[PDB]
């Protein structure tokens, strides 16, 4: 894979689909739990960022 990045595919809010990359993720990982993170994005159609849920198998 390309060494810095890595998009995912993510719903926007604006009600489109495409694989955005994350430009901040952080993680929350509870024990006994799975390890959940989050990224924030940013939206192409209305230009706002937001934080979305990645998979809890994302490597981060």
């Amino acid at each position: 894979m390309s060494s810095g990045k890595k998009p995912v595919k993510v719903k926007t809010p604006a009600g489109k689909e495409a694989e955005l990359v994350p430009e901040k993720v952080w993680a929350l990982a509870p024990k006994g739990r799975k390890g959940v993170k989050i990224g924030l994005f940013k939206d192409p159609e209305t230009g706002k960022y937001f934080r979305h849920k990645l998979p809890d198998d994302y490597p981060i």
